[PDB]
RNA sequence: GUCGUCAGCUCGUGUCGUGAGAUGUUGGGUUAAGUCCCGCAACGAGCGCAACCCUUUUCCUUACUUGCCAGCAUUUCGGAU
């Protein structure tokens, strides 16, 4: 599953930020710069992701569910896709605070959730009014939107695999706090210090990060065999 | 009594500060109203608001006197009988 260096190049993580931009901390991933924005190399990104994969892949032997949090409104649809056929939780809209902070809180709004699906499978949605009956479908539509990837996950991740450390910065701070770790995108604007694992490319180009989402969703489906 | 029929008040859990503390109630629409919806280190529960109470507007059921008179009958033509 390893991507083996001519994919990258065609999905063009090569590409980055402009310059004025830059975070002095990726010094050694820049490497230099074709044209005004800056060109990653690639060469400290294969073994990177080889062995962020590697980990996956024995995090996924072991059973540990893994959490997917990338929420770039280019990136939603393709890391749910990914997730959805990886069959781990996910997170593809806004964080919202507290998702592994406190998880205690999240456990009475995830059964409440349930607990309203199971209204809606039943006929008590049908017999309530019209007005309640709205009330509650708009209810539905705005905890499903909330919750929906994580509602199936019943205990903490035991990794985070994020699609863009300094837009997602809350998920990697919590993660810290916590001591979970955190397999990470990166391009040369953010910085990675909290990154347990990095991974340096671009993820601007929806089609970088669909072959970076298909990777890891390969490397979940092989754990497990 | 009055401000004043003014719209605010409280409290549960995590985060930021060495600390007293801050974050919920802030932002944009909307309304009689922190009423309702979009925003977002916040997450939801209570008291205030509203509704539950009395009266008025159309119709239905029970009730037919001491209240009523459409149909009928007698009339000192007055529902008087």
């Amino acid at each position: 599953y390893n991507v083996s260096m001519r994919d990258l190049l065609q999905a063009g993580a090569h590409f980055g930020h402009q310059t004025r931009f830059w975070n002095p901390k990726m010094r050694q991933y820049i490497f230099g710069a074709r044209n005004k924005i800056h060109i990653i190399n690639l060469e400290h990104t294969v073994p990177a992701l080889n062995d962020a994969l590697n980990f996956a892949n024995q995090l996924a032997s072991k059973k540990n569910k893994v959490l997917f949090v990338g929420t770039k409104r280019a990136a939603s649809n393709i890391i749910r896709e990914q997730a959805q056929r990886a069959g781990q939780p996910y997170v593809d809209h806004r964080w919202l605070g507290g998702m592994l902070t406190n998880w205690k809180t999240l456990r009475q709004s995830i059964n409440r959730l349930k607990d309203l699906q199971t209204q809606s499978q039943d006929g008590t949605f049908a017999k309530l009014t019209k007005r309640e009956a709205l009330e509650r479908t708009r209810e539905m539509e705005k905890l499903e939107r909330s919750l929906g990837g994580v509602k199936n996950m019943g205990g903490l991740p035991d990794a985070l695999f994020v699609i863009d450390v300094d837009h997602e910065a809350i998920a990697i701070k919590e993660a810290k706090n916590l001591g979970i770790p955190v397999i990470g995108i990166v391009d040369t604007n953010s910085n990675p210090d909290n990154v347990d694992y990095v991974i340096p490319g671009n993820d601007d180009a929806i089609r970088a990060v669909t072959l970076y989402a298909s990777a890891m969703a390969d490397a979940i489906l092989a754990g497990k065999e």
